[PDB]
């Protein structure tokens, strides 16, 4: 499915009360930042463009993947960004669950056992 539904309006709402630093104070998500990270993610997998799914099975798949690429590749900025993306967005999104720091987001991802180490 792609287009703006009620979960679509839902997650980036729910995200832009996010902190993307080290202390939230006026540098929250926002729409613009998670699709560079989305898209940049989704194409770093060797993904088609067109790729906007919907379900928790998916975002923990796509964060997963992107995982272990980013290690074969280094720690980046841009890839740190973009997987931290996918899951503070995942858990805003899919699981509704509004986080303090995009950081508590990805590590309650991988604490809970959703990022496993393939």
């Amino acid at each position: 499915g792609n287009g703006q539904g009620r979960d679509w309006k839902m997650a980036i709402k729910r995200c832009s009360n996010v902190a993307v630093g080290v202390g939230g104070k006026s540098k929250k998500f926002g729409e613009g930042n998670f699709r560079w990270a989305i898209r940049m993610a989704n194409v770093s997998t060797g993904r088609e463009p067109g790729d906007i799914p919907e379900t928790l099975d998916q975002l923990r798949l796509v964060i997963c993947d992107l995982q272990e690429r980013r290690e074969k590749f280094g720690s980046s900025k841009e890839i740190d960004m973009a997987i931290v993306t996918l899951k503070v967005f995942a858990v805003a999104g899919l699981l509704n669950m509004t986080v303090s720091t995009a950081a508590a987001a990805e590590n309650m991802y991988s604490q809970m056992g959703l990022d496993t180490r393939p």
